[PDB]
């Protein structure tokens, strides 16, 4: 059972959890209520397990794509911001957290992947994916590579798979059609084939993950990476002079990152729903609260208009929004789970050579539309 008279918060380990705990400390100073911030391994998989028995945190942070599944399962409370509070955030961010007519979380930040480049290694970043192999060939002479990014999580490869026509679920007749999936169309295959060709030509390695890519970029070993705003503060601390820019085009079309809205949901089993609302509305979603988290690990563009206005001038934030505008906001529908897990398997199998691109994506399409 969840303890009454305290708040327990779960947030992903790549986010500014120490900054969030500082907001928790302010809450405690004011109200005497203890806030415990945790970053469990695989929290987004553990949550539906424990919440189903009336357990888990009072508040869970994730991108909104997970939240439709949680709400469908009865695991999230309807949030009750008044009109004046809703007016403080951008309308589209509330749309991301609306499920079957109900608001089921508070939006916090708007995340998109960008191309991150070392200004000293590549003063003029490549406008196209197609030119990157030639760039790699020149950099290899100096024992450097053109690009490294996480090939284990489909989030990072999706912008290239989507570029030429890949999609998750078609929005038709005012809703996502769960039987109209675009993972094995010609566009999707063209994008994944390009990635695989990069691997075959030794521009990248199939085993590259978040840690490997991050270490290589931040140590000046690779010229470019693909990452989101949470990554910037580690690069700030590194010796690398980096820029954040538009993702490269593929076949003349923009890369299309899936846009996530970092959101805070209240456990339907929480005996602390009022405290959660007070914390989220009156502590976190303030200039001071967001600043605390943002100083720890950057949130990106934020949902809170007053604070976003202060961030807007930063070229990294401009680049984030430019990439977001080329991409699409993720569905929050339950079937996003089927989609992501199936795509994950497809990318890993194709990259490793266990399957061809065509066979991997066809199997993903069959799995998702079951
Ligand atoms: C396979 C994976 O799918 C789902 O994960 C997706 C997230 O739900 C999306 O929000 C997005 O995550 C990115 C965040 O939005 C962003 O803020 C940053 O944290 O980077 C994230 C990407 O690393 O994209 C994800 C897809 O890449 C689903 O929620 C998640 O549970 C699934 N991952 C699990 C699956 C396996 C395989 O059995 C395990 O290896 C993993 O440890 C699990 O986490």
């Amino acid at each position: 059972k969840i303890e009454e008279g305290k708040l327990v918060i779960w947030i992903n380990g790549d986010k500014g959890y120490n900054g969030l705990a500082e907001v928790g400390k302010k809450f405690e100073q004011d109200t005497g209520i203890k806030v415990t911030v945790e970053h469990p391994d695989k929290l987004e998989e553990k949550f539906p397990q424990v919440a189903a028995t009336g357990d888990g945190p009072d508040i869970i942070f994730w991108a909104h794509d997970r939240f439709g599944g949680y709400a469908q399962s009865g695991l999230l409370a309807e949030v009750t911001p008044d009109k004046a509070f809703q007016d403080k955030l951008y309308p589209f961010t509330w749309d991301a957290v609306r499920y079957n007519g109900k608001l089921i979380a508070y939006p916090i930040a708007v995340e998109a992947l960008s191309l991150i480049y070392n200004k000293d290694l590549v003063p003029n970043p490549p406008k196209t994916w197609e030119e990157i192999p030639a760039l790699d060939k020149e950099l290899k002479v100096k024992g450097k590579s053109a690009i490294m990014f996480n090939l284990q999580e489909p989030y990072f490869t999706w912008p290239l798979i989507a570029a030429d026509g890949g999609y998750a679920f078609k929005f038709e007749n005012g809703k996502y059609d769960v039987k109209d999936v675009g993972v094995d169309n010609a566009g999707a295959k063209a994008g994944l084939t390009f990635l695989i060709d990069m691997i075959k030509n030794k521009n990248m390695s199939a085993d590259t993950d978040y840690s490997i890519a991050e270490a290589a970029f931040n140590k000046g070993e690779t010229a470019m990476t693909i990452n989101g705003p949470w990554a910037w503060s580690n690069i700030d601390k590194s010796k690398v002079n980096y820029g954040v820019t538009l993702l490269p085009t593929f076949k003349g079309k923009p890369s299309k990152p899936f846009v996530g809205v970092l959101s805070a949901g209240i456990n339907a089993a929480s005996p602390n729903k009022e405290l959660a609302k007070e914390f989220l509305e009156n502590y976190l979603l303030t200039d001071q609260g967001l600043e605390a988290v943002n100083k720890d690990k950057p949130l990106g563009a934020v949902a809170l208009k007053s604070f976003q206005e202060q961030l807007a001038k930063d070229p990294r934030i401009a680049a984030t929004m430019d990439n977001a505008q080329k991409g699409e906001i993720m569905p929050n529908i339950p079937q996003m789970s089927a989609f992501w897990y199936a795509v994950r398997t497809a990318v890993i199998n194709a990259a490793s050579g266990r399957q061809t691109v065509d066979a991997a994506l066809k199997d993903a399409q069959s799995r998702i539309t079951k």
